[PDB]
């Protein structure tokens, strides 16, 4: 339950699968995700 | 040489730690934990 897997859409249409931290606030993750 | 980084832990709590620049992760992951 500590993490969740999701597909992230990026520039012009590439889809990438990523496993995200389920409890940290989203603003902390947007930077390293880019 | 050294580096400082924000290490995320339980429930996402943000923690700051100082690590060596050249030592490999395997030799530091134990004391860091």
């Amino acid at each position: 339950p500590q993490a969740v897997v999701v597909g992230v859409m990026a520039g012009e249409g590439v889809q990438i699968g990523v496993l995200l931290d389920a409890n940290a606030p989203v603003s902390v993750m947007t930077d390293p995700l880019l």
